[PDB]
């Protein structure tokens, strides 16, 4: 019969974030955070926490499932919300234009950073690489994540 570990982690992480700390009684347990099976990164408890790099922007999620196993004991599953129909994200070339009337405008280049902010609507200009989207609209957050060529 497998027995428990004490994990503790934060219930929220920034959509910029390259890191996550897992606190964890018992060491050498792997602690990994994903969405829907992408695991976006992952570590080992050493010296009672596992300090997670993450291995891609999260900052197209609005949500990661943090789950931590050890070798005969119960798995711990924490979800960590992350934090920042009525809009569209259109990409031409090295453009991409954003639009949601009253909506907050956000965009994240593949490193996490903000890279655009704007109210309504936005025309970013790109260069090749992957970015984040974030349409903050009241009662709901939608991403979408883009491919700049």
């Amino acid at each position: 019969v497998p027995t428990k570990m004490q994990v503790t982690a934060p219930a929220n992480i920034s959509a910029s974030a390259q890191t996550f700390e897992v606190a964890c009684d018992y060491n050498g347990a792997i602690a990994t955070l994903s969405d829907d099976g992408d695991m976006v990164g992952t570590a080992i408890v050493k010296d009672g926490k596992a300090i997670i790099k993450l291995n891609e922007s999260i900052a197209d999620e609005t949500n990661l499932t943090l789950t931590v196993v050890g070798y005969n004991k119960v798995t711990v599953i924490k979800d960590v919300k992350v934090e920042g129909k009525p809009y569209t994200v259109a990409v031409s070339g090295k453009t991409i234009t954003v639009e949601s009337p009253a909506a907050g405008l956000t965009i994240f280049d593949m490193n996490g950073r903000r890279v655009a902010t704007a109210k309504n609507r936005m025309v970013f200009e790109a260069q090749n690489g992957v970015y984040a989207v974030r349409i903050a609209t009241e009662g709901k957050t939608y991403t979408e994540k883009v491919i700049v060529k």
